[PDB]
């Protein structure tokens, strides 16, 4: 209770924000892994503790990188994941930071977060109530309807990318209404958070008439909030994200409109699904297509977009040994070093299975982990060079098929990716 | 004669250095392609004009990217390639720039260039004279001994990477003496040019005693030469290149010491060959191992090293739309765009043959072309998924197996890579 507040205040007063946030993430991830281990169902042999720790990290790190199938976790573990997502989302961490800075605009941010989460949950619950196809699908998968709704709302708002379905949103690719109802939740999380918050402050100031709201609106830098910029910067956020989404939609519609991953869908269904995928590419994680089946051009476009630094990390950020150090921090040297380590650890897998364990797939996984997106190129054992029937084609990401050292490397990459925009300064 | 000088002076007086150097490279490349077409041997159907143009560009662009086997060109075409290499090397272009700047240190630079070329040719000729194994190899390949020696010396000094042998220096991997005699020629070209020139100026000043040489030595910036830096910068050049070479040697010795590409070699032979490869990786192009057979970690290390900007481009170089433009020029956006284009053009090849036409191989080719290195991941038709016997496994680089649009894209990438450190300003 009060002891937590006292310890947090003591940490904040002396240590840097980076150190306190690293301690926060490490301790919460360890607690989540411990919980996931405790409420494991009895009798059935669950995943190894490393997979549970990886799932807890990816849930907290809102990176959605899966090592265990989402169907291998019970309802209680699903709610533990929901709690980790709530306590690890970008908006919630920024809200806690604002709390602690103000103690040593808070109401508006807390209201925005709580209202968005509650409205998303209610909207998804209502949509499942009106449409019985989703209820039938959930009954087939034996997943609690309300638990799935809350999980989906929290994951979409927090931009994590996890869903109780093992195939993520693939079973719901035909339901364009759900995708159109979920897209705003993703766009009200990490992406388009600053312009939406600015609009919320603007409408509150207009309706209330209080001069404090206008003062906050026109002095965004005085309050010190990272995600509250000037009108020009917010307009830049909207324009940049909209243009990137339109570019992604254009390229995917040009290339994979007739692909097998969209077969059996109407033109409107295909358009809505591709728009949902393009929105998710930046940082959501949720996918409706098996990203492996996409053409190499679209895969490279995905890699480029998830490599693009977040706009919050772009506006805010914008003897020879000092130049070397400055060059080592550019988001690219770390990616190259981690990809080199991952290729070292998976040398046997790459040599034996070059179709799935190729260098581009490892680059994609490293970019996904560092950018906290969640796109996994997957692993189809039908693509093995040597025909092996002992495979059980699993729905978890490519990282789940790596070695233990590879999983540890991806865990470190995800931790560094969440703690980015902080290591830079 | 004098008309050429008048035209060059007229171009220099008005246009920027970038424009005049671009027109110089374009016109010389076109002349070289026209020559290569003209002295093609009669009776035998040679390569298509696009392949000749690509070879002329890569020879001029000292990028060593091969579309045609080097055994398909006669002695006259080999000498045309030698002339293109001489007129397109980094040292020669810098020397011409110094000529035109001084007209509108020249003696020392010209002496260094001419003496290094002549001494390299004489040394290689002498080594072929003393050792008859190389003479036997050349007789087996039916290549003129003196022509091969001059070609090798010019290519090693100009850091191009071409050799009359189709397999490059692979037949000579056992001859460690030749590799140790060629390494200084490569290290006296583009790399270690500034420290070697500084040492040459220093010894000339010490022996002569003229104060002008010391004035040039201690005021490197006054003369305006790009490749003449201060003592600290030259020491940095030496230290950085030596450390990078040692790191590459360490990693390759750790990984591929027992690989098939080095089977049948003594420990000293393996060490010398790996050191030669590490020296060449930065920007030489010449290789003694089939780079395809190397492990993925070493391939990624090669990609990283050839992606590292030249130290001359590092020392010399070191509202939101303006920031976007500044971010678009970082050597990475261009690589991503060109790789995206190459993947678009080779979509059929990637889909049909994913083992050789994978995204990492295209990334490697694009990095090699932009960095003007010359490393090609190759194409072994035994790696086809579909077993096709119509193949004739050719010794030319991976780019020779691309589509015509892919070859054009690589030509553009090579032209931009040579004109790098210029487009940046």
């Amino acid at each position: 209770a009060s002891s937590v507040k006292q310890s947090y205040s003591f940490l904040v007063c002396k240590s840097n924000p980076l150190v306190v946030q690293l301690v926060y993430f490490v301790i919460i991830s360890f607690a989540g892994f411990l919980a996931l281990k405790n409420l494991k169902p009895q009798g059935k042999p669950g995943p190894k503790d490393l997979d549970l720790l990886f799932t807890s990290v990816s849930t907290l790190t809102v990176s959605s990188m899966a090592t265990v199938e989402m169907e291998d976790l019970s309802d209680r573990q699903l709610w533990v994941l929901i709690l980790l997502m709530l306590m690890g989302g970008e908006v919630f961490t920024s809200m806690l930071g604002l709390y602690f800075n103000n103690a040593n605009l808070v109401r508006i941010v807390t209201g925005y977060f709580v209202a968005t989460v509650i409205s998303s949950s209610v909207i998804i619950i209502i949509y499942f109530w009106i449409d019985s196809d989703a209820r039938n699908v959930l009954k087939s998968k034996e997943i609690n309807m309300y638990t799935f709704c809350i999980f989906t709302a929290v994951s979409s708002f927090a931009n994590c990318g996890f869903t109780p379905l093992n195939s993520n949103m693939q079973p719901f690719r035909k339901n364009w209404v759900l995708l159109l109802l979920v897209i705003p939740q993703i766009l009200a999380g990490n992406t388009l958070f600053s312009p939406l918050l600015r609009l919320c402050v603007w409408v509150l100031g207009k309706v209330s008439g209080k001069a404090e709201y206008a003062y906050i609106l026109q002095h965004p830098g005085e309050t010190g909030y990272k995600h509250l910029h000037v009108r020009r910067n917010s307009v830049y956020i909207v324009l940049s994200v909209t243009g990137l989404i339109l570019l992604q939609v254009m390229f995917i519609c040009s290339f994979e409109w007739n692909s097998e991953s969209l077969e059996g869908m109407n033109w409107l269904q295909k358009l809505v699904g591709l728009l949902f995928q393009s929105v998710n590419t930046r940082q959501a994680g949720e996918s409706i297509l098996d990203i492996s089946t996409l053409s190499p051009s679209t895969l490279l476009l995905f890699a480029v977009v998830m490599y693009l630094p977040s706009d919050a990390s772009f506006l805010t950020a914008n003897i020879s040994r000092a130049l070397w150090r400055n060059f080592t921090v550019n988001k690219l040297s770390c990616l190259a070093m981690f990809t080199f380590l991952a290729c070292i650890t998976e040398r046997k897998s790459i040599s034996s299975d070059p179709l799935n364990f190729n260098i581009f797939s490892i680059v994609f996984e490293i970019i996904s982990a560092f950018g906290n997106v969640g796109y996994s190129l997957g692993y189809s054992c039908q693509k093995l060079l040597k025909p092996d029937a002992t495979c059980k084609d699993a729905s978890y990401g490519f990282v789940g098929r790596w070695t233990e050292e590879g999983k540890l490397i991806v865990i470190l990459v995800m931790f560094l990716g969440r703690l980015k925009e902080f290591i830079l300064k």
